């Protein structure tokens, strides 16, 4: 089998971006984040605390023919941004892109934080990451992508992100039609329960080539590419008025400026991110200041391989029993 969905930015600045998903019997449609970063499928559901509940569209198991409590089972999830959500778990038919898994754990909210509440357009996550980080107890659950796997033509899943427009998640094949060039692989560590690659270095713009290990995470949760902080300030340096910023969070730079374009190593090819994907643009209203889209990760604790960076790429997942990611020009 195989299944293919487009996923669409969900704002201006590509913030995140949204996959529907089916999701019972008959179905309901819920727009979900495929987070290659994380392992829990939840939603916003008819259980989700009524005051937290913003004009999202909510998963209602009482509607489902097919929907299961799983008795007794919790979960409970704590993202890198500060966000969380709770609840308990069902098990029940989820249809991505005419892909179908029966028995898929479905993570009911009973508690979003804020953020959550806040993006309406946002109706839960689909975690992609190894199923060792999903939060189900006292038994762990499996991911969409590990209960489809078995079934699929091949054991992949690819993401190709748009810039500023829809793209595709593809699960079961490769679309050769998709991607410039060849697709090279590279090894993953699923010692962290990440899809954790080690990137062979990187260059500013039309600098020179730096050949340095970078080891880091492909996260399509999130937003922005997160690298050390000489990689960082070395890109940062080339923008003319550029600074780091304590009370914004972060680089700024002015509105007005040409962003040099970032490259990143995969093995011995390279992937480009052009400098207008590294724009996200006023740090507030009206401002002439704006936010770049490549941070420091010093605090974090772990590199991100974000959108930023996956959006420049066609990246196949390969979940094969030894896992790598792959990488080409698009």
């Amino acid at each position: 089998s195989t299944g293919s969905a487009t996923t669409t930015p969900i704002d201006s600045l590509d913030d995140a971006y949204i996959t529907p998903v089916q999701i019972g019997t008959p179905a309901q449609t819920l727009n979900l984040d495929f987070d290659t970063g994380s392992s829990d499928l939840w939603v916003f559901s008819s259980e989700t605390t009524a005051s937290e509940v913003d004009g999202q569209t909510i998963y209602t198991p009482s509607k489902s023919t097919t929907a299961k409590l799983l008795s007794g089972a919790t979960w409970s999830i704590s993202y890198g941004d500060g966000s969380s959500s709770s609840g308990d778990v069902y098990t029940d038919t989820v249809s991505v892109g005419g892909l179908t898994v029966t028995g898929q754990a479905v993570e009911s909210a009973k508690k979003v934080s804020s953020s959550f509440t806040e993006d309406s357009t946002i109706d839960g996550l689909l975690g992609l990451a190894f199923s060792t980080l999903n939060t189900v107890s006292p038994t762990q659950q499996k991911t969409f992508f590990d209960n489809a796997k078995a079934s699929l033509d091949s054991p992949v899943f690819t993401a190709d992100l748009g810039y500023h427009a829809p793209g595709t998640y593809n699960f079961g094949f490769i679309d050769t039609t998709a991607y410039t060039g060849s697709i090279t692989y590279t090894a993953v560590s699923t010692k962290q329960g990440f899809w954790e690659w080690t990137s062979t270095g990187y260059a500013v713009g039309s600098g020179t080539f730096k050949s340095t290990s970078i080891d880091g995470i492909a996260d399509t949760g999130t937003t922005l590419l997160y690298l050390p902080a000489t990689v960082v300030s070395a890109y940062w340096a080339q923008v003319s008025g550029a600074k780091s910023s304590s009370s914004v969070g972060g680089y700024v730079f002015p509105c007005s400026a040409t962003l040099p374009s970032f490259t990143f190593g995969v093995g011995s090819a390279r992937i480009v991110i052009p400098g207008d994907y590294i724009d996200f643009g006023p740090i507030s209203t009206g401002s002439s200041s704006c936010f770049g889209g490549i941070q420091s990760s010093a605090g974090i604790g772990i590199n991100i391989f974000g959108d930023v960076a996956l959006k420049a790429a066609f990246v196949v997942f390969n979940g094969a029993t030894t896992p790598t990611l792959g990488f080409a020009s698009k």
